[PDB]
């Protein structure tokens, strides 16, 4: 099944934050309406924040997260959670190796803002 | 129901990160085994990452998030989600006012790390 | 925070199923647009299905679950999960007593159907 | 990533319920400790409950859901959600075709019972 793809409400501000937990340098790309809108890179084995940004979902609402490590695409897991019918989280983990911890880059998208 | 309380794997490092989306200055307290382990504060209406830290869940694994604004406890919502039977997120929203957006402080706990 | 309230896409069929795990008889009411659309009742300590139905979210999409036992509303917990950006679950637990198992009536809403 | 595999607490009763939404007859097999413990079959486009059953997770706690249509495995999605640090849902969707609604068989696992 496809993972890392989320439909947000149109024309809505959202936060996107990435963390790293791997020996490999993580490159996280965030696409809005199929065009790169943010890119983060960094290395950590201690959950460092490798980037944070606020984006707009635009007319389509389509947001996609991609992760690669030294040009190799990582396998993704994802889901969306809604609390009290208002607070949204889109969650992504990724695996760059063999241990299947799926934390090598972790991406959190949240909305609404403000 | 109680919210913002999570049983983590014992003796395990976890990430905790807080975001602010309110006119009010947020204060986030993270308790491990019923003792304060981290405190974050800030004021933003644009999802600022007012704190991020790595903690250990200790011998009991009990982690609790509390949020206040000008000394008043915020109302909390929370849940935990597990992806691919391994990757964990504990999620908290909070409301300091009357609009019920529940984003005024948002807290994400993630494990495993490394 | 409010629990057991979900906004579905408008005019969309959804399934609702309720389970019982309590000494007490559970009555589950499902409201669409703030009017009762289905009512289930039964008693089990073995997770019996006490009702299942397909409903239409209607023009507003506003669906609410309420649970009563022994003449008093139960305390509710809830969240919504979306898998592969397609498959939606709205989940409710309820507590009618003192043990805080929150399983006394369990309600699952799923969409889309067909 | 692997989907439809969950680790439950050992020696714990749990509920498993399957729904169908497809032209194809769904076959759902629930394995405990790698051995089939329940099987359900049926065709519906209207979310019929093709089976429900209470099982014990046994010494291993390992529970796996498999879905097929006339012997062809369906593609699975899954996640687990915990409410108020106590009430557990393991969720599975499956796709037998090309439309990626992932509802063709839907399986819900819930614990604790009683
Ligand atoms: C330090 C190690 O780096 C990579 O091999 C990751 O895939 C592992 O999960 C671990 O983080
Ligand atoms: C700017 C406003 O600040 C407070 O009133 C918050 O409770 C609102 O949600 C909003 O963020
Ligand atoms: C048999 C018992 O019945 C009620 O007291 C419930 O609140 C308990 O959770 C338990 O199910
Ligand atoms: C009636 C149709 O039957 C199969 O093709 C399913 O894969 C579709 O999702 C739809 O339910
Ligand atoms: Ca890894
Ligand atoms: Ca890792
Ligand atoms: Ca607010
Ligand atoms: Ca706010
Ligand atoms: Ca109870
Ligand atoms: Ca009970
Ligand atoms: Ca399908
Ligand atoms: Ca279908």
């Amino acid at each position: 099944a496809t993972q890392g793809v989320f439909t947000l409400p149109a024309n809505t501000r959202f936060g996107v934050t990435a963390f790293a937990n791997s020996s490999g340098t993580q490159t996280v790309n965030v696409l809005v309406n199929n065009e790169t809108a943010a890119t983060f890179s960094g290395q950590s084995t201690n959950n460092a924040v490798i980037g944070t940004q606020v984006l707009n979902s635009g007319s389509s609402g389509k947001v996609q997260v991609q992760v690669s490590v030294n040009g190799r695409p990582s396998d993704l897991v994802s889901a969306q959670v809604i609390l009290t019918n208002e607070l949204n989280f889109a969650l992504v983990g990724s695996e760059d190796g063999t241990d299947n911890d799926y934390n090598d880059a972790v991406v959190v998208i949240n909305w609404p803002l403000g």
